[PDB]
């Protein structure tokens, strides 16, 4: 769909069998999503954002559904102030920006 | 134009009379443009994400052209690694998400 930024770009999506909602995150290279228990095997890595750096666990090859759209690929997990869904999968499911 | 999002989606602007390169990010509510000497009243106020808060100058009303469209709104001026474009200026030059 197309979705204009008025509110925050917040869709549903679906990992690990459950639903969680993210925000679609230009401004971000990879997924970052909440802690929680995901089937798969995790190794420790930073990221950084606008505050400076955190410690993240990534995970590779997850199916994961964004707005009914199907992505596998790398996710983050750890304490991001908000489960973000960044370019990695964004280009997977063919999300580009408009205007 | 379409911009997609193999890379950063990074643009020209231009701000208190200089070219920048900044980040198109969907997932930033406001707008935080590096250090620079703009002119003029401010507020200080935090702002923050990944990693924590910054201390940001916020001035209002402040012209910026971004990827060659004008927009006028609150630009936030501080520490950050980043000149990063939020939504409050990603309507403005009526930018959408598509996929
Ligand atoms: C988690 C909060 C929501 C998403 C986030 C994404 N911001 C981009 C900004 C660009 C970097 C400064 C980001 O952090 N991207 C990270 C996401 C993590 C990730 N791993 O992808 C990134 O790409 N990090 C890269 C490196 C970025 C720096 N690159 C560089 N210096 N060349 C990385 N680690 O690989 N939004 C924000 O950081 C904005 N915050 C917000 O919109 C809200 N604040 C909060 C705390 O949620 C609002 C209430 O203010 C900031 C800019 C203030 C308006």
């Amino acid at each position: 769909p197309q979705i204009t930024l008025w509110k925050r770009p917040l869709v549903t999506i679906k990992i690990g069998g459950q639903l969680k909602e993210a925000l679609l995150d230009t401004g971000a290279d990879d997924t970052v999503i909440e802690e929680m228990s995901l089937p798969g095997r995790w190794k420790p890595i930073m990221i950084g954002g606008i505050g400076g750096f955190i410690k993240v666990r990534q995970y590779d090859q997850i199916i994961i559904e964004i707005a009914g759209h199907k992505a596998i690929g790398t996710v983050l997990v750890g304490p991001t102030p908000v489960n973000i869904i960044g370019r990695n999968l964004l280009t997977q499911i063919g999300a580009t920006l408009n205007f």
